[PDB]
């Protein structure tokens, strides 16, 4: 039970690009700039009113990086005084920022918050350790890929992928089944996006291309010609007969979102416009060797705290981190596949790790919106074994 | 505008801090975190069973697993695996943001017990290469970049942090011979303090290489410094300015750790409480004069607890630049027998994370001794923000 209404006023996501695609040389806090911009407008939001700035964001990925939330806010004209910060609950980080603004305006901190999330993991880099104060004649040096050891939780010592693949022998998911969510993901993704359904949402970039400067609004990483067929044939990465191949796992991608959210006395004093109020939420942590089910306790608990069940939700999302983890959670919870990620997900749109949650959050407003819903919850596993989710209730 | 709930510190700890490339070199910003946690669940005999949130600040990513860091220092330290670790980066003042955010998490009944530290590893800081993943171009000019030194310049308005402090020299008429006498002084309060015991109680011993020692005096530390030497450094930055490498903060490891209970998980565990938290406040300033970020934090954090300076037993104001330091004192007209009275990071170092978890820890455990009633302490944020904290001793 929050303590004050706290209410979604605006919610954006920008495109999101495929690793070293359209997107490649913006950086983390570029991207944040475009979804903030972009929800300033779309909310009429004057950035005076913003109080505090939040902002998701896992890997450090540029020059600049330890100054992203606060560079974000003054670029977008939020006033000097509006102190920023950054974020890390890794793939729940863009759930994150809202939770803090939450628990901000909530203990009257703040009354207007920018809470984002973003991430450039094209701009991952290679880095070089060891060699400040000497290095001894025939050691062996790394040039260390940044984003791949990320993927890797050293505490358990797993790729993230081996955690999915002990998800789909605990909960007896086969390979099959996880083609099938795969191409199920691609499906929706492209029906949603021609019927129009992520417009309200979008964030548009000027990009270029060979052809000059384009739009891009459109997310880059969907196959949308896929077939059953051609994800048979993928073989498995990470385990010999593994569930877990690169047509059934999230890409790595680069995106944001921003998601401003107000109390009740600042919604009025503005005139902003409520699209959603923020019900309740929850963390928790979980093994770390099965941390793709998160979001079970992480769900449960919020719709405990909040009073209400699974059956009460209209639209449910699970990051699709991997088919595998998503199906685990699927059967955990017995979720209705008709009202759980109706859209798609990461593996169609990929998984930029700071960003997806805004992305989410941003969807299910406006999509439980446009179905006449009263409830949505948004969720995401997080490496290490944590889980998050956010319950939203339709103004 | 008290805190909805009272909150209590049960413990806080500190480890030494190492100089660049000096004692702590080897150790990750996850493992000195692990060491003053692990410090202070001892000293506070806290059970690691009854923590229900681990919130860490970090600034810059110095290590192949620092993504992880919160979640695992909580797991090291025998913290159930149900219990939910964050990391976040207000920069110089994450040390303190990581209390402020364990304050709110207690505040709504988020939690009853958190675990809030700083940590940094400056040592460790990489090397980047950057914009190679997709190709390069025959004669462009690729950099091993130093991720720390590039990190010390606010790209926004593209100033060195030293540069900042001259902005405030400039400004407030403060001499060169000011700024090395103020050095001086926080070289002589550190020793003295040092060696009359008065960093016993916060300290969090390591073990250390040399064989194997015990290190437990902060390594930074120059007691055999002059006046006439500090007169012969030139200036770095500028040109007859007033910032050196002798009035400027050096470059640390470090970590600290405070752990903070709700009343009532005060009276069900039967903890000893050490101080009170009365109130804190975050603000933004202008990013060319970062360092006078103190100013309105300490004025806001006073007006919100209802108290005036002249309350305040103790004022700790971290020494970035001691030009920046000596612009906050004029213009809170600070009493300097109040004041970093013990010495601060111009002798002891200023790792990013670390050094507001060490102020809180010293200022908890100085005023005990002192037997005063209230202590604040602030930090200036890289980028134009400042935090402050205040305490209240408790019987």
């Amino acid at each position: 039970a929050l303590l004050r209404g706290v209410f979604v006023v605006a919610a954006k996501r920008t495109p999101f690009g495929a690793y070293g695609g359209l997107l490649k040389d913006f950086t983390a806090t570029d991207l944040s700039e475009f979804a903030a911009k972009a929800a300033l407008s779309a909310g009429k939001v004057s950035p005076e009113t913003v109080d505090s700035v939040i902002m998701g964001n896992v890997l450090q990925s540029s020059s600049d990086a330890i100054y992203l939330a606060r560079h974000v806010g003054l670029r977008v004209g939020i006033p000097k005084e509006t102190p920023a910060l950054t974020i890390n609950r890794l793939c729940g980080s863009g759930f994150q920022s809202i939770v803090n603004g939450c628990q901000e305006i909530c203990v009257k901190e703040a009354e207007v918050v920018l809470c984002g999330g973003t991430e450039s993991m094209s701009q991952a880099p290679y880095c070089v350790r060891n060699v400040r104060f000497g290095t001894k004649l025939g050691s062996d040096i790394k040039l260390e890929d940044s984003l791949w050891v990320s993927l890797t939780d050293q505490h358990v010592q797993l790729p993230m992928a081996m955690t999915a693949e002990n998800l789909a022998v605990k909960h007896k998911i086969s390979r099959e089944e996880c083609d099938k969510y795969a191409l199920q993901s691609q499906q929706r993704w492209k029906a949603a996006n021609d019927a129009g359904y992520f417009n309200d949402e979008m964030a548009p970039i000027e990009v270029k291309t060979k052809k000059g400067k384009q739009t891009m609004q459109v997310d880059e990483h969907a196959r949308p010609q896929t077939t059953l067929e051609q994800l048979q044939k993928l073989p498995p990465v990470f385990k010999k007969d593994g569930t877990v191949t690169a047509g059934n796992a999230s890409g790595v991608a680069d995106g944001a979102g921003a998601v401003i959210i107000a109390s009740e006395d600042a919604v009025k004093k503005h005139n902003f416009t409520p699209l959603a109020r923020i019900v309740g939420y929850f963390v928790s942590g979980c093994d770390p060797s099965i941390m793709g089910i998160g979001p079970v306790p992480a769900i449960s608990g919020a719709l405990k705290k909040a009073g209400l069940s699974l059956k009460d939700m209209d639209l449910v999302e699970v990051n699709e981190a991997f088919a595998p983890q998503y199906l685990a959670v699927e059967r955990s919870l017995d979720l209705d596949i008709s009202k759980t990620n109706v859209n798609g997900g990461a593996i169609a749109l990929g998984h930029p790790l700071g960003g997806s949650g805004s992305r989410i959050t941003a969807h299910l407003v406006h999509e439980l919106r446009r179905r006449g819903g009263k409830y949505a919850v948004g969720s995401a596993c997080i490496g290490g074994g944590q889980g998050i989710a956010v319950i939203i209730q339709s103004t």
